[PDB]
């Protein structure tokens, strides 16, 4: 047991102030030494943070983060090497005046991309709420990203319980109109709009023009709406889908989930659960699937802490009676995962002091190769033997300030092996794959003013835009031809509501296009006869399923339905179907790299995308998460988080030195 004498210390000034702060750390493949890391905060004569710095650049005598402030209050200007500086400005009453982003590090940083935001506002008599924001370029074509239409005192807006409401909200991607609400507060309607055509990458959805006499040309034909009813308490009673889905449920009399159905577009609502019942720590205890196939939990009952969770089909199934799965977990008093086993054998781990977890070792399937940016096979079809996986170790390394150096593995009896390097910056977070280079001084010329990085891969840019956002990368295409396309929409709330990707090479011209809306996604491969369906969001370890309209499948059914099983952090590493067969069993690396895949059915490497950290695949081989995206064979993210530094000190690094750590499904 390592970790004695690993303490942490804080340390303060004679106005008690958080001058210092100390963690020990020691390496299990370092016993005999313990390493001592510190960081520093300087105040001001205000008694306010005057400098807080990276360790490694610190002690290295180099200075590279500012935060400035107003007489007391809150900070005006701040920069790092890392983030980029930043500017605001608010009222007295706090409503902001302006806000600028993704300005350089040279007597003064780069305005030119400032991308700058501001306010525009109700009046007198009206409270004083913004009626608009927009997008004011520096020198360049400034846009009104957005519009607010607040209600008057109409009976018919008594009625409809919009009185002072935001009754329109017009963004990017277009409008809510916020049609109607409940005496409760929660809606009885909202309508969306988006644009007149939401494939028209360069329909801005910035409100240039007066009123909706021009937005018109802005806004859908193909506009939808949502109607519901609640509870006293607020919970749904029923709602609407206006693409002909709909919704009911039912409940325990701590509200807890009894029962459900939802309608079908354009036809029948039928019950989703089967069992469904909980623990006193009200975490779920017993249940059954819409399938037929039962599950129980497991707790430690002096802790609450989760130890197992254990699954079978019963007596004459559809798929018959099997366990089929009994997971249990190892734990160190933290509460730290040692192991983990399961039957239907086994994995164990390593950790740094400082918690790093340094190594994991266990089954991973054979062939596969070195990770790089690809997904590669299934195995086919479902192994009906264990010798295809085998044992490995996989490793990693990392600095006294927040930076990795590489990561090492082997699974021997593959004689698959690598050590790979993330080239990181000599003063900064900025850090590639070694393909990209190799040369820490270079390396931080490879990303944008924000930084945000330049390249996905050797070639493969990544189109950021004003607001921070990555509208496409260019993929790779022979002739640079656009016919394999690429791109997203975002709303105002930065929501994905649509991919516009495109292929043709050696193949029908078929656009990718998906809409991603309230409980529905619709995806159409056109423009052969073209491949057409929606998939509707069955509950909030959710449920899925599917309806082509068009484009049937060989040997598979449509208007489908599955249900799937993960790990805690919902890296989902099971589905299974409405017979209770498995459709397959999949499984992830700690760095998110595929340890093992297989499938019954071939196509299946497009059917499911909710996988390692029950976080969305794109097909590429990224994995969306959130609010960004991640780049799992680097095991980093491909985006930075410039929200806070109170969250972190590096806007690229992941869980704490462990991928595995929480629950927790945020995703940003």
């Amino acid at each position: 047991q390592l970790f004695s004498k690993t303490p942490s210390v804080t340390v303060f000034d004679n106005r008690g102030l958080s001058v210092r702060d100390i963690a020990y750390r020691r390496h299990p493949d370092t016993p005999k030494v313990t390493e001592e890391c510190i960081t520093y905060h300087q105040f001001d004569f205000r008694g306010f943070l005057a400098q807080s710095l990276d360790p490694r650049l610190n002690h290295k005598e180099v200075t590279n983060f500012s935060y400035l402030t107003d007489l007391n209050g809150n900070i005006i200007y701040t920069q790092s090497v890392d983030a980029g500086n930043t500017l605001v400005l608010n009222d007295t009453e706090g409503r902001s005046v302006i806000a600028m982003t993704n300005i350089s590090r040279n007597g003064k940083d780069d305005l030119s991309l400032a991308v700058t935001r501001t306010f525009q506002y109700e009046n007198a008599p009206l409270p004083g709420r913004p009626l608009s924001v927009t997008e004011q370029v520096n020198g360049e074509n400034a846009r009104i990203t957005e519009h607010f239409v607040y209600a008057g005192n109409t009976p018919q807006e008594k009625n409809l319980n919009l009185a002072g409401q935001c009754v329109s909200y017009y963004d990017a991607a277009g409008l809510i109109q916020t049609d109607s609400v409940s005496l409760t507060g929660k809606p009885l309607s909202v309508s969306r709009k988006l644009l007149k055509n939401l494939d028209d990458t360069n329909i801005l959805a910035d409100w240039q023009g007066n009123d909706t006499s021009a937005w018109n040309s802005l806004l859908a034909t193909e506009i939808y709406t949502t109607v519901t009813r609640t509870d006293a308490a607020g919970a749904v009673l029923t709602t609407i889908d206006a693409v002909g889905n709909q919704q009911r449920v039912a409940f325990d009399i701590a509200g807890q989930l009894s029962a459900s159905w939802l309608t079908l577009k354009g036809g029948q609502e039928q019950v989703i659960i089967k069992v469904l019942t909980y623990s006193a720590a009200g975490q779920k205890l017993r249940e059954e699937g819409g399938n037929g196939v039962v599950t129980t939990y497991t707790y430690e009952a002096e802790t609450q802490r989760l130890i197992g969770i254990k699954t079978e089909r019963p007596n004459g199934h559809a798929a018959g009676a099997k366990v089929l799965q009994d997971l249990r977990y190892e734990y160190d008093p933290v509460g730290n995962v040692l192991s983990i086993t399961n039957d239907a054998p086994e994995n164990a781990y390593r950790y740094d002091s400082l918690y790093q977890l340094v190594s994991a070792s266990g089954r991973e399937v054979a062939g596969a190769g070195q990770q790089g940016s690809d997904l590669p096979s299934p195995l086919v079809p479902l192994p009906s033997d264990s010798s295809v996986y085998t044992n490995y170790t996989r490793t990693y390394t990392y600095d006294s300030a927040g930076n990795l150096m590489r990561i090492r593995h082997s699974a021997p009896a593959t004689n698959n092996n690598y050590t790979l390097n993330i080239t990181v910056s000599e003063r900064s977070n900025r850090g590639v794959m070694s393909s990209l280079t190799e040369n820490p001084a270079d390396v931080d010329a490879l990303f944008t003013a924000s930084g945000s990085q330049k390249c996905l891969q050797q070639g493969q840019s990544l189109i950021w835009t004003p607001r921070g956002e990555l509208r496409t990368v260019l993929l790779v295409a022979r002739g640079e031809t656009a016919d394999d396309s690429e791109s997203y929409r975002y709303d105002g709330s930065s929501q994905r509501i649509l991919k516009i990707s495109s292929q043709q090479t050696n193949h029908s011209a078929r656009v990718q296009r998906a809409l991603y809306l309230p409980g529905l996604e619709w995806r159409t491969m056109t423009g052969a006869e073209a491949e057409n369906l929606q998939v509707i969001c069955i509950g909030e370890a959710q449920v899925r399923v599917l309806h082509w309209e068009s484009g049937k499948p060989d040997g598979i059914i449509n208007d489908q339905i599955r249900w799937s099983y993960d790990n805690l952090t919902c890296s989902s590493g099971l589905e299974v179907d409405g017979d209770g067969l498995v459709i397959s069993m999949e499984e992830y690396y700690p760095y998110g790299g595929t340890a093992v895949w297989a499938a019954r059915s071939h196509i299946e490497t497009a059917y499911k995308t909710v996988r390692y950290s029950g976080k969305e695949r794109d097909a590429t081989g990224l994995y969306y998460y959130g609010f960004r995206y991640y780049q799992p064979w680097a095991g980093r993210w491909l985006s930075a988080d410039p929200a806070g530094t109170v969250d972190g000190l590096n806007l690229y690094r992941m869980v704490r030195n462990n991928p595995l750590r929480l629950t927790d499904p945020d995703g940003m």
